[PDB]
């Protein structure tokens, strides 16, 4: 399914991601704007190594889910990577908040460093209401 922003907002608030171990609502925005475009159908295999990123928030299988086919990875959101191409965000919410309790934190994702980090992001959620 692909987000409309708005709806998106308010759902993430609703799922508890606002302020999530001190990252606002409107950086969870950015990230799932240039990492899918809020699409949560959306894969990427990355042919340097093999691994392959899922969903929303393009959460890669080495560390975080399992797709049976990555080497040497491991799954610490404990969810097969099917779980993250669901309609229902539910459960990416859950792995993106396990990401994000790993020291790096946010910066676990480079495309976040790249077009979030430093920058005006309140045009995310403005006018949401959320």
């Amino acid at each position: 399914k692909v987000f409309e922003r708005c709806e998106l907002a308010r759902t993430l608030k609703r799922l508890g991601m606002d302020g999530y171990r001190g990252i606002s609502l409107a950086n969870w925005m950015c990230l799932a704007k240039w990492e899918s475009g809020y699409n949560t159908r959306a894969t990427n295999y990355n042919a340097g190594d093999r691994s392959t990123d899922y969903g929303i928030f393009q959460i890669n299988s080495r560390y975080w889910c399992n797709d049976g086919k990555t080497p040497g990875a491991v799954n610490a959101c404990h969810l097969s990577c099917s779980a993250l191409l669901q309609d229902n965000i539910a459960d990416a919410v859950a792995c993106a908040k396990r990401v994000v309790r790993d020291p790096q934190g946010i910066r676990a994702w480079v495309a976040w460093r790249n077009r979030c980090q430093n920058r005006d992001v309140r045009q995310y959620v403005q006018g949401c209401g959320a």
